[PDB]
């Protein structure tokens, strides 16, 4: 059971508008947004949108085995070894957040701080002391991005394993000397670094030039989440708003998703004619380049929806009905709908290029969808007697070491999106910090009436207490 | 009554080392240290101090009144008009931790994220509406360090005053016209940006080239708060660990601070010889440069105290007793010592370039001594009854901002350091983000055990809890 199953299962459901059931439902952890800060729906006049893992919620371990699969044959194709071939795509292994350290071969799961709480070279865990010759202080800066990278998104889910797999294989195989920066094969060095720019470009190649697009669409159910709610909730918000689209997509792939999102034999509600993805937005707007739209963006252009082409120049009129832009910047959308940031709600699932920067650019409201939510949660709940047992021991060593290990396990070998035990990840500390709301599903604010206050409890300093 | 009178009423005081006194004393607010993330004192194998405004904290007015009245007289001899001379200085307005806006000529309040909590245009308090004619979004963004300047430090806090004059005079004097970004007089124009950047000059020039140094020191008892505890407190941490002194000062400087700070007819407890200020550290530091000292720094020289001067080269040799550094890094002290970071408690006032950047950069631990906490706590309590009473509304809206407005009077037109009312400030956030401890001065360390575990509770997402 992966959490695009129990996203799915929720999505083969129809929607009951009885205001007793719809509280009634969002008691469930699983129907439920978090409150980071309080937030006054009725102060919202456009809500925005994002579409690849919002949206569009690509179905578990499918799409990240097709991605693994094609970013393996394009690096075999430039020259890694064929071996390559024979590795597959495990679920298990990789948790979102991770830092890869390009001079070392490590992947890390952080504290807020930088403080590691999990290092592995390919499939090997480095514990307590093996690791301090490495990280002698335990601690990595951040501020070194030339050295250390996130893998922020769902998208870096198959790369995550790849490096652990690449780092495994040229370790265990005799015709490569292991050094400490990376593998020596005769005459050629192979630094992590340069392995990991191979990956990187690899992975991103397959999303622009290779096939993983053609593929995705050639069979959507396969791939994609489809809910029959989404209209029902864009159309809803529609009424006391308004509301845009704004992806780092291109239209001829945000046409071809958007329209299998939207394709039922009715509208908002069964009964009700069709319409198409299009009327539900205000905005439309693609090849945004977030983060760089959050900032200066690039030159506004106009998308001729026939030939999905840019039309030519930059574009200099007015928001008419049909118009489809790219690039542009955040202003663009606050100048054509006329918002202030406080007034748009952002609903995205990349905390550093959908959250982080429009809260901190920008001062945009933001909900953060965390789809490995479903799943999360679920455990969280099983194994609360195992963290109320390590909370406990807290309070009254070797035996914290143990009962940790065990706790994260359940979630994987990479353990919990959120946590090593009683540590909160880099990832965790980011969604309490930039994610004003967070849930599983963006589809959860269904279940809130129009005008409901989310309410966080004030912060008071230790000194205030 | 000052924080400074609060301070040296505390230092006028014989330390009573029974463990029983001890941890009653502690019981006090004013005496405690507080807590933000766990830190076992066992594990501390350096202590680190910062020197001005932690180790010689400067009294108050006194001190700020002095650095205003100089800075004044530069501005006029540099070409200032005369009426600047007619200004004196008032405590009861500036607070910490404002935000200079350099296009508008505002000094603002605001929170974690750019929020808006006051604005100022000289002395006239910008509220609600007629502010969003220049933050349409009643937010800054934090980013635009050229145009927005945080005036962070104690050292700050006759400038910050200074500005509000400046931009007084000039509004309502009517030689000037006033424009959205400056002053006209005649064909001259003076930008808020170019009077900010004066002021900043002139106070940097008093520091440096002027006399704020030679009328301290010609009057320390009038000037810097002595405390008989400081070298029983110092004495105490070298026995169990390594000290170090690193400041920005030079060593000239910070010779006259020192010697006038260990100047009792006693050394660590009363009956025992005097020692010379330099016996009580294991690694002197001056010119540290900060925070440039905690990522590449400057090079290593070598003081020579006889002149005063740095002796001509790098230095390349070991740590040698009554060697004193200039420059250098954090790794110097490190290297120098043989300590990780996470051996290092560090101990200093400036939350930018002593706290955030030690922790961020290398891992250290930190304690920040906050001063104004004397007289910040002080108020807290007496009007609890303001605060439980706000609190209180929010459950149960213009009551909340009449109720909001007489809170903060209390500490000062420019209101708490720490909070708003009910919102916190950047400088409160980042105190709690970056400080391990804090307390309003380090010698609250000496009312705690050796081998103390100071405890924060951890930390819950809201789906967590
Ligand atoms: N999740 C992320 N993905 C990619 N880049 C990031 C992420 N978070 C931060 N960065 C950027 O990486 C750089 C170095 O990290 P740094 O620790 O200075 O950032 P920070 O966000 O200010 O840290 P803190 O969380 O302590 O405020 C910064 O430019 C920062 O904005
Ligand atoms: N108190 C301060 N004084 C001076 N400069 C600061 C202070 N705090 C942050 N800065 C620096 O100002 C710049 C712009 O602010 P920005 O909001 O990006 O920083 P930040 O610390 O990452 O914010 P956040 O608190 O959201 O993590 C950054 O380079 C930041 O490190
Ligand atoms: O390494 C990569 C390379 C490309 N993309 C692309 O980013 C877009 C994300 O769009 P959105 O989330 O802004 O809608 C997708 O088209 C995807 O192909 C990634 O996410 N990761
Ligand atoms: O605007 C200024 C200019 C100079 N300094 C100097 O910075 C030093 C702070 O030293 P420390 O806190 O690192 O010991 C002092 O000598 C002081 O003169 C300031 O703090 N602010
Ligand atoms: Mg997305
Ligand atoms: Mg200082």
């Amino acid at each position: 059971t992966s959490w695009s199953d129990r996203l799915q299962n929720a999505a083969d459901m129809p929607a009951n508008m009885d205001k007793h059931a719809l509280k009634k439902y969002r008691r469930e952890a699983y129907h439920r947004v978090f409150v980071n800060r309080s937030l006054a729906m009725e102060k919202i006049k456009c809500f925005g949108f994002n579409m690849d893992y919002t949206l569009a919620v690509y179905k578990s371990p499918e799409y990240e085995s097709l991605g693994f699969e094609l970013t393996v044959e394009r690096l075999v194709s430039i020259g890694y070894p064929q071996e390559l071939l024979s590795f597959a795509y495990d679920s298990t292994f990789p948790t979102r957040g991770l830092v890869f350290d390009t001079l070392y071969g490590n992947l890390l799961k952080v504290d807020a701080y930088g403080n590691l709480l999990v290092c592995a070279h390919g499939f090997n865990f480095i514990r307590g002391p093996e690791t301090r010759e490495q990280y002698p202080n335990k601690f990595i800066q951040r501020d070194d991005t030339e050295r250390f990278y996130i893998l922020n998104t769902l998208f870096n889910l198959p790369e995550t394993y790849l490096l652990a797999c690449l780092v495994d294989f040229f370790t265990n195989c005799p015709r490569y000397t292991s050094c400490e920066t990376g593998f020596k094969d005769g005459d050629l060095f192979m630094s992590y670094r340069s392995m990991f720019q191979d990956v990187r470009d690899a992975v991103d190649w397959v999303h622009y030039k290779g096939s993983l697009k053609e593929k995705t669409v050639e069979n959507l159910e396969k791939y994609v989440v489809k809910d029959g709610k989404l209209p029902l909730l864009l159309s809803r918000m529609k009424e006391v708003g308004k509301v845009f689209l704004a992806t780092n997509s291109d239209y001829k792939y945000t046409d071809k998703i958007m329209t299998y999102l939207f394709d039922f034999p009715h509208g908002p509600k069964p009964g009700s004619s069709h319409r198409p993805w299009q009327s539900y937005f205000d905005l439309i707007l693609v090849d945004a380049r977030k983060p760089l739209f959050f900032g200066e963006g690039t030159v506004l252009r106009q998308v001729d929806t026939k030939t999905g082409k840019l039309k030519i120049g930059t574009y200099t009129g007015p928001l008419q009905h049909g118009i489809v832009y790219s690039g542009g910047s955040s202003d663009t959308i606050c100048d054509l709908l006329g918002a202030k940031g406080k007034d748009i709600l952002y609903i995205g699932d990349h905390i550093f290029g959908d959250i982080l920067k429009s809260k901190k650019r920008q001062g945009w409201r933001t909900f953060l969808v965390i789809p490995e939510l479903a799943q999360e949660l679920h455990v969280w709940t099983d194994k609360s007697s195992l963290f109320e047992e390590l909370q406990s021991l807290d309070i009254f060593q070797r035996r914290i070491k143990k009962v940790t290990h065990d706790m994260d396990m359940c979630y994987g070998m990479m353990g919990s999106l959120f946590r090593s035990g009683s540590r909160q990840t880099l990832f965790a500390s980011q969604v309490m910090r930039y994610a004003d709301l967070y849930a599983a599903s963006f589809i959860n604010l269904l279940y809130y009436p129009f005008s409901y206050l989310f309410r966080a409890a004030h912060v008071l300093m230790p000194h205030e207490s």
